[PDB]
DNA sequence: CCAAGGGGATTACTCCCTAGTCTCCAGGCACGTGTCACATATATACATCCTGTTCCAGTGCCGGACCCGAGCATCCGGATCC
């Protein structure tokens, strides 16, 4: 009894805590796109057309523009995913 | 080969008798050094005084060992691109 829950299980495909992309997934939903089960960041809402070595760039600039407190919010936040990412597997 | 006694001899202290020479034998002199004298100088037993360093405390500091945590890298977990 370490953790009764165990929903995405792994092999090879699975959904991280099934929640917060989950909840990445309801701005989907809510805005033009309305994607079938697939979920990431803000700016595909702005342009869902988006490749690689271009769709990340923005995110680092606006880290930059942002504060040193939301950075710090954002190193303080998800250490409650890190807590809860070896209550399921219960090991790596 | 020496100790005792055989006779025979010049010396050297000893008598005789005089006399002139260092030495006892005492009333007086003004000296010589062994003792005396007040303190010296000499060697010794106490009380532990007071100083300034030089004999030491408290903590008037915080030196090493072991487990964590900051941000930029690469693996991996995830978007979805032909």
């Amino acid at each position: 009894s370490d953790k009764a829950k165990r929903s995405p299980g792994k092999k090879k495909k699975a959904v991280r805590r099934s929640t917060s992309p989950k909840k990445a997934a309801r701005p989907r939903k809510a805005r033009s796109p309305a994607k079938k089960p697939k979920a990431t960041a803000r700016k595909a809402r702005k342009k869902s057309r988006a490749s690689p070595k271009k769709a990340k760039k923005p995110k680092t600039v606006k880290a930059k523009s942002r504060k040193a407190s939301k950075a710090k919010k954002v190193k303080r936040s998800k250490p409650r995913a890190k807590s809860g990412a070896r209550k399921s597997p219960k090991k790596k």
